[PDB]
Parts: structure tokens; C-alpha cells; sequence
């Protein structure tokens, strides 16, 4: 197999991100041992029990069998001495993730790009959705940059598939400002509760994440002035109430509009991918 690394040809360089279980290693793999190896990214555990290395070889398996534009490139596996020696080698992009792109380059960014990049995420979500996988990280910070005019998703760290007879999982650090509320009070995930979090995502890429303007930060201004109450706790009031975030300045009435159908407090209620898609298409293709 081309997907088979030996572990003793990847030569480490830099971290790409990290969690408490993980890390994705700007690598070269470099057989010919010159320093001339293709770059790769690289996934491995630190403080893993059985239940992550059991989750990691999920990352794996559904990471393999995707074949979107849209969804980060997985090239192959390595393993070595330990028993956390498993590696997940997938493509390099060097522009790193969206959040940090927009942050960047904000002031050349029109909602156009907003939409095409919307559209584009909106796509990989459907390719998911149709193999029944729940990504539960969808996030800009997650989004990779290939281009300028082209995103794709990635960390699956949390990704996980639907049973053939259900629409929904149960399980038993999440990005609270993210999430459902049904996954926040009763850790229900599905395809919907996706769409949810898509819609923050759309609120991210119309406030060019703006740290000021972050969910966190409005959360912070739409607390009153009890601020010693729990974030989770006082989130999930001020959801039942029906708040959600405000509309950006950058977005587009569609947009924004959107926006609040993918936080429709019923999961039932909210769009599929499939419907979102071709709005945002007509937006994007309609704004060039
Ligand atoms: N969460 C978080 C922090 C966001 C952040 C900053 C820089 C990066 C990043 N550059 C990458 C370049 N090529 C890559 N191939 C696969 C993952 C990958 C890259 N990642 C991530 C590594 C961690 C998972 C999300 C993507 O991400
Ligand atoms: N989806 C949504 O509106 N979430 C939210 C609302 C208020 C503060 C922070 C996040």
C-alpha cells in the first residue's frame, strides 16, 4: 500500500494544533532521508487510554473513506514501538485554518469569498451526512485553508457514525458557544445538531472572527450583569428564552436569516444540509 508510513521515515517539525488526547505534527516524510520528503500532517495520542485509542482508530476508518473537495485528505497510517505508535498521516495545507485566515486578511475578504467559503463547508457537511456521520467539531478554527477560494474540513477527533436504525447518538471539553442545546443538556448528536453549529460557523465567517465579536464575547454582553453564574448553565436559559447571536454588519439578510433557522430550538425544525446548500449557492453564485 502507498498508505502504509513507516514511522521511521517521518521527521517531526512543528505542532499543527492539540487537544488533551492529541496532536496533529507537521512532519516530512522522508524516505530518501535528504530532507527532501514530501511535508505531511500527522495525528498521534499523548495521555490516551483505550477509550481514545479507540476513538482514534474510528478517526481513522471514516477519515479513509471519505472522498470529498471539501474534507481534509487522508494519505495513510504509521505505526512503531509503543502501543499509542498509530499515526494518521493526512495532506499538509500551509495557509492553516480559516479562523486565523479571516483574522488575517479580514479587510480583503468580501461577502462574496464569505459565501463561497460558507457554500463550500456546506458541501463537505452534505457529503457527511449522506455517509451518516456526526462531525461534532465543526468550528472555523477546524476548517483548513487550501486556497484562497477553496476550505476543507477537518478535525475528526469527535466524528462519529450513526447507526443504520437511528438518526441520532447519545454519549455519555465541548465548545459550549458551538453546540446544540439538546447536546448540551442531554448529549443527544445527530446530523442536526450539526446544522446548529453550522449556523455559529456562518455567524464566525460574517464577523470575520472577530475576536470582539466572538460568541464568547457577546455571550459575555448578553449576560447581564450576574457573572458569577455558570457559562453553561445561564447559555442554556438564554437559549430556551429564544436569544441567539446577533447579525453581523458583513451579513447578508439571507444569511442571517439562515442563521436562525439552524438554531430553530427543534432539531426537527432545522434545515438539512441539503436545503441549506443550494441557498447559499444561489447567494454565492448570485454575488460573483
Ligand atoms: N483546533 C484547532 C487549532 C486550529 C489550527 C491552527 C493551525 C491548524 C492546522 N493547520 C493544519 C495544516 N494541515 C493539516 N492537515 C490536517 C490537519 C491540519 C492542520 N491544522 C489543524 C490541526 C488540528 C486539527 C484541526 C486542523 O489548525
Ligand atoms: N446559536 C446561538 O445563538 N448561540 C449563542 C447565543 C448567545 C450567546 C452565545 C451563543
Amino acid at each position: 500500500d502507498p498508505t502504509i508510513f513507516e514511522e521511521r521515515h517521518l521527521k517531526y517539525i512543528s505542532q499543527l494544533g492539540k487537544g488533551n488526547f492529541g496532536s496533529v505534527e507537521l512532519c516530512r516524510y522522508d524516505p530518501l532521508g535528504d530532507n527532501t520528503g514530501a511535508l505531511v500532517a500527522v495525528k498521534q495520542l499523548q495521555h490516551s487510554g483505550p477509550d481514545q485509542q479507540r476513538d482514534f482508530q474510528r478517526e481513522i476508518q471514516i477519515l479513509k473513506a471519505l472522498h470529498s473537495d471539501f474534507i481534509v485528505k487522508y494519505r495513510g497510517v504509521s505505526y512503531g514501538p509503543g502501543r499509542q505508535s498509530l499515526r494518521l498521516v493526512m495532506e499538509y495545507l500551509p495557509s492553516g485554518c480559516l479562523r486565523d485566515f479571516l483574522q488575517r486578511h479580514r479587510a480583503r475578504l468580501d461577502a462574496s469569498r464569505l459565501l463561497l467559503y460558507s457554500s463550500q463547508i456546506c458541501k463537505g457537511m452534505e457529503y457527511l451526512g449522506s455517509r451518516r456521520c456526526v462531525h461534532r467539531a465543526l468550528a472555523a478554527r477546524n476548517i483548513l485553508v487550501e486556497s484562497e477560494a477553496h476550505v476543507k474540513i477537518a478535525d475528526f477527533g469527535l466524528a462519529k457514525l450513526l447507526p443504520l436504525d437511528k438518526d441520532y447518538y447519545v454519549v455519555r471539553q465541548s465548545p459550549i458557544f458551538w453546540y446544540a442545546p439538546e447536546s448540551l443538556s442531554d448529549n443527544i448528536f445527530s446530523r442536526q445538531s450539526d446544522v446548529w453549529s453550522f449556523g455559529v460557523v456562518l455567524y464566525e465567517l460574517f464577523t470575520y472572527c472577530d475576536k470582539s465579536c466572538s460568541p464568547s464575547a457577546e455571550f459575555l454582553r448578553m449576560m447581564g450583569s450576574e457573572r458569577d453564574v455558570p457559562a453553561l448553565s445561564r447559555l442554556l436559559e438564554l437559549l430556551e428564552e429564544g436569544q441567539r447571536l446577533p447579525a453581523p454588519p458583513a451579513c447578508p439578510a439571507e444569511v442571517h436569516e439562515l442563521m436562525k433557522l439552524c438554531w430553530a430550538p427543534s432539531p426537527q425544525d432545522r434545515p438539512s444540509f441539503s436545503a441549506l446548500g443550494p441557498q447559499l449557492d444561489m447567494l454565492w453564485s448570485g454575488s460573483r
